C-alpha cells in the first residue's frame, strides 16, 4: 500500500503523484518548477517530431518523471533510495498507460553507462550538489559534459553557496563552473526552495542544439572566439554556433567572478542591439545578410542570422591559401562605395571581419561597426590603406600607383567612391616609382605594424 511506502519515506520532499491528501506534507509543490519543464519538453518535442526519451536523475518520489509520462513521455528514473523508487514504482502502477521506469541506482554510474541516442532529454533538479560534496567539481563537470554529449539536453536546477547550510561551503563560486564547459547554456528560471530565501537558478544545457524558445535547431560546430587569433579580447564572454544555414551569436551581459564591466557588458549589449537594427532593417541594393530570430534578457542576448558562404579573409592568409587579391578588393570596394552613397559606412574593415566565397569574391560580416554620420570619412580611408597592405613596403605597380593618386587628392575629395573610381582606373594611372613620393608609403607602412 501506498500509504505505508509513503509513511516509510525518510522525506516527503515532492508532491505525490495522483494523491493530494499529502500536497500539505510535501517539502516542495513541484507546480512552478513544472511548468517550465513541461514548457522545454514541449518546445524539444515539437522541434524532434516527436514524444520524448527522458532521464530523471535523482527522481525521489518521482513527480516529475510521472507528470511527463502523462504527456506522452517514455521516462526512466534513477534514485539511490529504495524508499523513493517503491513509491515511484508504486504511483506508476496506478497508471499502467504511463511509460516509465525505475531504478534505484547511483547518477555516477548511470551517467557513465549512458550510450548517445539512449536519451533526448535529462533532467537533474537539486540533485548534483551532492555529487559535488563527495566527488569534487572536476568530476562533477566531466559528469556534465557526458550527459550533454550524450542527450540532445539537459535541465538542471543547482543549489549555490549562499544557501545558509553546511555543505553550501563545498559548492562553486557559481554554479554555472559546472556548466560552462558546455556549448550551450541559458538561465530559464529562479526557484524559492523553501529551505531559505536563497533561489535556485535552472538552467537550460547542450552540447547539440541552440535553444532558444523562437528557435530550436542542431548546430555542427561553436566557438568561444569570433575568429582564429582574436586572442581574449571579449573575455570569453561571447559564443558562436554553426548550424546548417545559420549562425547564432549568444551574448553573455551577465558573466561569473564579476569579470565583465560595466563597461564590457554594454558593449556586447550595444553591438548586438546595434547588429539587429541594421539587419532588420537594411539599405536598398545591398546584400545583407537575413534574421532568423533574435532576443534579450537580464543575462544574455542573442541573434541568429542566414549564414553566408565562405571563409574569413584572416583565416585565408593566415593559412597561406591562395587569394585573389584584385577580385576581394574589387567586390569590397563595390560594398563600401554603394553603402557610402546611402550615408553608410563601416568603421572596422579588417580580414576577420570580411568573408570570401569560393569565386573570390569578398563581402562585410560583422555589422556592429556599421555607422549612419560622422572631416570625414577621411580616417576610414585612411585604414582601408592599411588593410590593403595588410592584405599584402608591400604594394606592387599599380596598387602603389592607385594608392599615390589617392595621396595626391585634396583631402576634402577622399571617399570610398573616389576610392573604387580610382581603383577600376589603376593600370592607366602614373607610376609612383617615378615620383618624389614616397611617404604614402612609409606612413601606412608604420601604420600597418601600429
Ligand atoms: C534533494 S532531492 C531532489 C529531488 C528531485 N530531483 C527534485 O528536485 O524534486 C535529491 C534526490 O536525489 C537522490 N540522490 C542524491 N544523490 C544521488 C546519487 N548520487 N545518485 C542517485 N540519486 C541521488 C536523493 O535520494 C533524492 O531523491
Ligand atoms: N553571417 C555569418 N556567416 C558565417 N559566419 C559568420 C557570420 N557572422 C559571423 N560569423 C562568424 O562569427 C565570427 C565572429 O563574428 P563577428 O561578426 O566578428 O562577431 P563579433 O566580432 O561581434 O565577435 C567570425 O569569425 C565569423 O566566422
Ligand atoms: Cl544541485
Amino acid at each position: 500500500d501506498l500509504n505505508t511506502l509513503v509513511s516509510e519515506l525518510p522525506e516527503i520532499y515532492q508532491t505525490i503523484f495522483g494523491h493530494p491528501e499529502w500536497d500539505g506534507d510535501a517539502a516542495r509543490d513541484c507546480n512552478q518548477r513544472l511548468d517550465l519543464i513541461t514548457e522545454q519538453y514541449d518546445n524539444l518535442s515539437r522541434a524532434l517530431g516527436r514524444p520524448l526519451n527522458v532521464l530523471d536523475l535523482g527522481c525521489a518520489q518521482g513527480f516529475f518523471s510521472l507528470s511527463l509520462a502523462s504527456k506522452g513521455a517514455t521516462i526512466v528514473g534513477i534514485d539511490f533510495q529504495q524508499e523513493n523508487i517503491n513509491v515511484c514504482r508504486a504511483l506508476a502502477e496506478e497508471n499502467p498507460d504511463f511509460a516509465a521506469e525505475f531504478r534505484v541506482g547511483r547518477i555516477e554510474e548511470v551517467i557513465a553507462a549512458l550510450e548517445e541516442g539512449e536519451f533526448d532529454l535529462a533532467i537533474g533538479l537539486s540533485v548534483f550538489h551532492h555529487i559535488v560534496h563527495l566527488h569534487g567539481i572536476d568530476e562533477v563537470k566531466r559528469l556534465l559534459s557526458r550527459l550533454a554529449d550524450v542527450t540532445q539536453a539537459v535541465i538542471l536546477e543547482l543549489a549555490v553557496k549562499e544557501e545558509p547550510f553546511y555543505w553550501g561551503v563545498s559548492q562553486p563560486d557559481d554554479p554555472r563552473e559546472l556548466i560552462e564547459q558546455c556549448a550551450f547554456y541559458r538561465l530559464i528560471g529562479e526557484f524559492d526552495t523553501h529551505l531559505s530565501p536563497v533561489p535556485r537558478p535552472m538552467y537550460l544545457v547542450s552540447n547539440h542544439r541552440v535553444l532558444i524558445n523562437d528557435f530550436n535547431q542542431p548546430f555542427q560546430h561553436w566557438q568561444n572566439q569570433p575568429y582564429a587569433g582574436a586572442g581574449l579580447a571579449h573575455k570569453r564572454s561571447r559564443r558562436y554556433f554553426f548550424g546548417e544555414d545559420y549562425v547564432c551569436k549568444f551574448f553573455y551581459y551577465d558573466m561569473p567572478h564579476g569579470i565583465l564591466t560595466a563597461e564590457e557588458s554594454q558593449r556586447n549589449k550595444y553591438e548586438l542591439h546595434n547588429e539587429i537594427k541594421f539587419l532588420t532593417q537594411p539599405p536598398a541594393g545591398f546584400d545583407a545578410p537575413a534574421v532568423l530570430a533574435h532576443g534579450e534578457n537580464a543575462q544574455s542576448g542573442w541573434l541568429v542570422m542566414e549564414k553566408l558562404p565562405g571563409r574569413l579573409l584572416s583565416d585565408m592568409l593566415a593559412a597561406g591559401e591562395e587569394i585573389d587579391r584584385e577580385k576581394i578588393l574589387g567586390s569590397l570596394l563595390r560594398s563600401l562605395a554603394a553603402l557610402e552613397k546611402q550615408g553608410f559606412w563601416h568603421d572596422d574593415v579588417r580580414p576577420w571581419n570580411v568573408m570570401v566565397d569560393a569565386r573570390q569574391h569578398a563581402r562585410l560580416i560583422d555589422f556592429g561597426s556599421i555607422v549612419t554620420t560622422p572631416s570625414w570619412p577621411t580616417n576610414l580611408v585612411q585604414s582601408f590603406f592599411v588593410f590593403v597592405n595588410e592584405l599584402f613596403f608591400n604594394l606592387p605597380q599599380p596598387w602603389s600607383n592607385w594608392l599615390y593618386a589617392v595621396w595626391q587628392e585634396p583631402v576634402e575629395r577622399w571617399n570610398f567612391v573616389l576610392l573604387l573610381a580610382l581603383f577600376e582606373k589603376k593600370a592607366k594611372l602614373p607610376s609612383a616609382e617615378q615620383q618624389r613620393g614616397a611617404t604614402e608609403q612609409w606612413i601606412i607602412a608604420q601604420e600597418t605594424v601600429l
